[PDB]
């Protein structure tokens, strides 16, 4: 029986702090100037944030306010005290962003699979559901002693490609110093985080009766975030996408405006793949787009259905570029990408989100595909 | 009948800002390991216009090496070739800030490795060719053949595959920094074709890849005089697909540079490359993805899974059985057997960690082929 493990992290993980700050700067600029060009990278370490990169924008007032946007995001994450390892109101904030006033050979992958309602691979889907729920129970006061930093890991056993057993769940979370790990943290996390997520999913074949749950296996986790650590933007690209289950062409998402094809074309390929499986044309699919210098539209569109197609895969390949307009400008227009919608994507995955509606997750092309067959 | 598949991968030179960071992070690692082989290192680097910021955490007895980190940083930048503001960056005069916490002295995981007989080095062809080109691009700068070149650069390779055979080199893009006085059409383009593209193709001598109609584009966006961190920013661990298999294989996550070998994200990824390469070299498959599964509380893997994509010459179940008999995949054993507690990492920080034809790395040795053949 094959095992597969994926992980997720909360918004309080230092690498995710950086992704969120980078995309908070992006959203701030897009809110005032939708055509801003942005390439913003964030570093955090003990007591400090360093935001660098380049921007072309007319949004000078938003640019001036970046320092405050940074602090506010850190406070929203929940870092508001040195006791927690980090305080957005009093940490160091340094800005080294160059500012001015105003194709390529490419491959990009997308993936979808009918193993979850959100059409994601089960290990990453479950890991993200758990990291989101972990944060939710902190913020809604159900478990008020929790602190922001955390990580989830999910190992599933498969038999002939069917997920049959939930093998291991690891949940590591930051928490107040007075909390008993064995008699308070562990059962609260089992009841309020693991069991609620498993009930939400109600998976048809995943046996969770003998799951090994480990909560804070390395013990006390009182201080977290950048304290005694460091984070950078774009260091969780597998967490951001498919958890290792699918191939990745390279390129991080956060801090990049939608003109960056690494972001927008990856989003488009997810959209294509999700609509293909939701249309029942395959149970799982990897979609690959090929772009060439000097041509807007793709020079190639390839799929792999792993034996699960219900129609000829060559037919699927033919109809995708008829149904979808995969020119970069069309993707931007059609998904309405020149809007401040990115800070929300910077933790808990860019794909398969059950808590927010994202343009590239909409099943608005299922009918189109069915008509084209 | 399906249209031929296209696949593109890319590589960057040691002068690309993200690779500058990988190199600085691993140069700090090597400096520490040279004095204290058991140093714990998690060192991240940021560069932007005129400045380097090195952060993270270290546990080491190598206090003299730690004190010298600022000089190690400057020396790496100068070795890359950034020695002037005219080039965008000067290792001797740029800002260098160190914010590293210093002190004196398992996990649920999955990691992938891959190999394939599409190249001599048993790497996927698009990334192998991209890396050979980026290495050669740097080589002709440093050896004086094309002395007007400057450090920053990028290569991209698009190949057409028909029924899994690489049949055509579709496009090669070579983007390189250079001196201001250089004629792009009449000097740079023909020099790059002759000294970089043609030499690499002749070295490779690929039996099926037709290069007679290759579209070569040299600096398609024009002049590239200033580069590196100038008007840009780089960070450690932002080229993980360049570092590995160029998108051809699955990646479990985790960057390499700035991490000592106790980090399983690095050492177990290296071990999986070693396993996959030996499996293919032993004739057990033409291509293979190897997946190792670790559990909290157990040193040895709880699973070892392979995918041979229909190319196995023996039962894949048998391959799965013999791998953990022949390879000791306990983290402590990988570290000992590959001799990882040595200053060998700065060299890995550009041009790929896998498939290197210019340097001999422990995880690329075919010293387990005989063992595998005896176990069948
Ligand atoms: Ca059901
Ligand atoms: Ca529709
Ligand atoms: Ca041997
Ligand atoms: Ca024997």
């Amino acid at each position: 029986g094959r095992l597969f493990t994926s992980e997720s992290v909360t918004e309080g993980h230092p690498d995710k702090i950086c992704d969120a700050i980078s995309d908070s700067v992006l959203d701030a600029l897009l809110a005032q100037d939708p055509r801003s060009r942005v390439a913003v990278e964030t570093l955090v370490t003990t007591g400090q944030v360093h935001v660098v990169g380049e921007v072309t924008t007319t949004a000078k007032e938003a640019f001036a306010d970046i320092t405050n946007t940074v602090r506010e995001r850190i406070l929203d994450i929940g870092y508001d005290s040195s006791d927690k390892g980090f305080d957005g109101a009093s940490c160091g904030v340094n800005i080294g962003i160059g500012a001015q006033s105003p194709g390529d050979q490419g491959l990009m992958f997308g993936y979808a699979i009918n193993d979850t309602p959100e059409r994601m691979p089960l290990p990453i889907a479950l890991a993200h559901r758990l990291s989101r729920r972990l944060t939710e129970v902190r913020k809604n006061g159900v478990l008020p002693y929790l602190r922001p930093d955390g990580k989830t890991q999910v190992t599933i056993e498969f038999e002939d490609d069917v997920p049959v057993r939930l093998d291991t769940v690891v949940i590591s979370t930051q928490h107040a110093a007075d909390i008993d790990l064995e008699n308070t943290l562990t059962p609260d996390i089992r009841e309020k985080v693991l069991n609620t997520v498993l009930n939400d999913l109600a998976h048809d074949t995943l046996d969770t009766s003998s799951t090994r749950l480990l909560v804070n296996p390395t013990g006390k986790f009182v201080v977290g975030g950048p304290m005694g650590d460091a984070g950078l933007t774009g260091r969780k690209i597998i967490v951001d996408t498919y958890g290792g289950w699918a191939r990745h062409g390279g390129g991080a998402f956060s801090g990049k405006d939608p003109s960056k094809v690494d972001r927008s074309a990856a989003y488009a390929m997810r959209w294509v793949a999700k609509n293909i499986v939701a249309a029942g044309l395959a149970e799982r699919v990897e979609v690959q787009v090929a772009y060439a210098i000097g041509k807007a539209a793709p020079v190639g569109l390839f799929i792999e259905t792993f034996g699960t197609a219900t129609v000829d895969p060559v037919k699927i390949e033919k109809i995708v570029p008829e149904v979808f307009d995969l020119r970069p400008g069309a993707i931007i227009r059609d998904l309405d990408l020149l809007r401040p919608i990115y800070a929300q994507t910077a933790a808990y995955g860019h794909f398969g989100r059950t808590d927010v509606e994202l343009p590239w997750e909409q099943l608005n092309k299922v009918d189109d595909l069915k008509r084209a067959i």
